[PDB]
């Protein structure tokens, strides 16, 4: 039932005008971008990387239809619509059912240190508003515990995000029929090796054309290739994030001409020249 | 060297009542002031911070819970609203009602979730010091001593909340900043706190021991230094078992059990069985309340 | 050059008397059990797994000989000779020399906090002792770069990285393939495999090194599902073989295998007879037969 | 009660005496001793520790450090001796020394490098305790205060020494274990300590430096509050200062500054340029030391 989640989603950024206005005309520009240039596989939005937690509960039922208007069915479109709002996030995945997304996803409830039941009865709550699949996020107690979450009504699996490949090991060899959506973009030919086959993460928004390099490549049994285009792409990474990562992708897309907009508060507003020459910079050096 | 009278004593971080079904239970807010001012006798109340539940609060909500506290209030206590959030916006529309409803002091949160930089941080604090000419409590965030002077330094901030367990960066604070304000947040160590200069202390357990926390402050200014040890052995057990139970449920229900309409919490914390839920507020009330 | 580092290097342990004496000729029957039974391509002793903090300075020197003599020349040797003591170390990279191992190791300083330019200086020390590749410990409290003062100190071949970073070690084979570098993360051998490991050092593969080459010839026949399927197999292995002691298991193993691996010394737990029995032959039907 | 009055005050943890290329200094050790009784005036010597270089000692070297002490203490103040290694043999011989010495206690660090279980840290002890008759005090496991207490049990354990950072642990130590004794070994944090009971303190830094933190006991027990603070700072900025360059090398530097022949550290320790180490123990002994 999976296929459909198979290669790359790039976690969507998500625009804003210089002044914080979600920006409605950016959002379809993105998407087209990312369809249509970046040629992925899949588009996962209003998540870390789509700066969900300065959207309001408006502007995320609005991402959510502009993302699914530009798309047009094209590709597999996945929603993260957690947040501490329960009853919000339940709207929303009412919503993204309504919209024909291929699946939701939700955070772990943050900033308090929550308990597993209270974490298992979020999930419990959220699954009960629509018949859409939900993946859950990766939670570092036991691969035991972990499965109680996986088996909740509605969940096929994961978005795992971890650094700890030895637990995601663990995982795929405990639930061989959940999905793990593979989400630490450095180990991508790891989570590969252990039999990730779908990708999500930030780095995919202007790089798809690396990324799938390594994919290819060890498909293809090159494992030589798999090494070498391992180490430019966490190079590229690297370098991505020697500024703010979002203001550095964004900045990227519109030096490609992409109305990405900019990042909100209280993220960095770096000056016109400093954040130019960061997406000249990492366009010329690996983007070409 | 005796700077900062009205932030000194026991400030509760106050809970926020919540009706059964989550709405916010206004009534609820008046009978809580009410219980902290005249019943658990304290010198502060510190508001919509963690323990309020201030997360789980809109806008329209924060607002109504800083002007029920201030009419309730009726200036009885010193009054620090917690107003930060990811919302920078609304963060300064929170400052200036604050100012307009002459709280002592406000306080923003560390922007939270993803990892902010200093430079992002320290933006952050100066956007919501030009909103409204009030003094502000930025928290502690672990960055040297020094380093942390530069969001000390920042215009209208008085200081800080110091809610971390490192007890030396503390003493380096207190050291390096005597002109600065450190309100002390970690109930379990409020006698080292005393010891190295802390006056004023914030914490969710005074909500409903502040008899027992009083306690320990009196011995100390009192120079009964095996009363401090032996209260604050008795204090720490109280902590203990007080957390046995989701802490702002057990807060709730003990509050309940002395008849104040403290209402219950937002999703997603647990909601406990009614029945499981008092005989924890019982527990906790008969074995140090009484 | 490095192929003789190619392969599986059980970190082998050092079997002792019921009454905690080294026990030579117990020395000998594990090199052999393991060149001859478990095929290893290498052998590397006086590790952590050999218990080497709890063996004598004469000890470290006979286990070395009998080691050399046990080999007669046939598997690649490393021996781990560091420990605070300066002096010996140094005397012991000597003996390595004059044995002809392959290659020494020796672990960061340890207990107290160490700083960077002390961890520089002591590897200097050992260095000039002798005339043997050395591969140091990767230390992560440290960026790329300045762990590369390291590994540019006079004979450093390259390092053994145990460490669970699979990131800081992609870092490292992208930044020094003039470097050799062990895999120490028995866990994760695809993984090191992946990001171009040839070398591996562990504990495990002193009784499983069937289960790893398994992985490591699916690796290199592109069969990726088995690669997974048998990484799973190992790791349940490994978790299976930890639930006692690591070093009391790894040689209960060995003595139901006929070898005479004798037992660990103080202060690690000594198992009751039955029970220690009972798990290498839970490990061994489960797993290695 | 127990009466463990000869365990009060300072017990500066003494720095082995090497010579520069390494050998035991032994005419050092005898030095070195009677600076600290006679001249840092302490009220005991905590020897063979991390501070003495332990780990870096020959077991013939420990057994010749021990008699040296105990032969230029001559009775006069109260010995204790770290004994323990991962050599369960030799520390039991270390132990029967001890005792044939007239040691008044012993201690024992936890059993290091690898990962061990509690059952064989607990065993280790049970070892040594058969060894000789002679009080044991364990070191503190960072574990629950329950599990501590079977380790506190053991035959001839009298305590613990406590050099962990997290206060809270030690305050649910005193309040669990009133008749244990337990010796405080976080120097940054003394008037902390005392806050919280305890009454004997062993450290590095008291073994150039116990007026300034005798300073803050007799404060502290003056109940001149503001004292306790500002000695506590000093005291901490002396601490910060003083370990801008290696602890030992240090520590050694100040006494020969002091013309105690007190010798230099072992590798791996840095060596540092004479007149470099010289000019750092001149520093703080004019800053802090006068
Ligand atoms: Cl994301
Ligand atoms: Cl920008
Ligand atoms: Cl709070
Ligand atoms: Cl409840
Ligand atoms: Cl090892
Ligand atoms: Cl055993
Ligand atoms: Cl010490
Ligand atoms: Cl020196």
């Amino acid at each position: 039932n999976f296929d459909k989640f198979k290669g790359l989603f790039p976690a969507m950024v998500t625009p804003f005008t210089k002044d914080g206005k979600l920006h409605k005309a950016g959002v379809k520009e993105v998407v087209n971008f990312l369809v249509e240039k970046q040629k992925v596989d899949g588009i996962y939005i209003t998540g870390s990387t789509g700066e969900f937690l300065l959207l309001s509960f408006e502007d995320k039922k609005e991402v959510m239809k502009l993302v699914a208007e530009a798309n047009a069915g094209r590709v597999t479109l996945i929603a993260q619509i957690g947040s501490l709002n329960i009853e919000e996030t339940k709207e929303l995945a009412k919503l993204a059912k309504e919209l024909k997304y291929d699946a939701i996803s939700a955070i772990t409830p943050y900033y308090y240190n929550f308990s597993f039941n209270e974490t298992h009865h979020y999930y419990e709550e959220i699954s009960k508003a629509a018949d859409i699949p939900m993946l859950i996020y990766y939670l570092p107690v036991s691969t035991d515990q972990f499965g109680k979450l996986l088996e909740i009504k509605n969940v096929i699996g994961s978005k795992y995000g971890a650094t700890d490949l030895f637990a995601f090991e663990r995982l795929m060899s405990k639930y061989p029929d959940k999905l793990f959506m593979f989400a630490w973009d450095e180990a991508l030919a790891m989570g590969l090796t252990m039999g990730a086959k779908g990708f999500i993460g930030s780095t995919y928004n202007v790089n798809a054309k690396g990324a799938n390099a390594i994919i290819k490549a060890w498909e293809a049994n090159d494992k030589e290739a798999v090494m070498k285009l391992t180490h430019t792409y966490n190079d590229y990474v690297l370098d991505l994030i020697s500024k703010g990562l979002m203001q550095s992708l964004k900045a990227i897309m519109r030096l490609h001409g992409v109305d990405a907009g900019y990042t909100r508060k209280p993220f960095w507003r770096y000056e016109d020249e400093e954040i130019k020459k960061h997406a000249e910079f990492i366009t010329d050096k690996y983007l070409k």
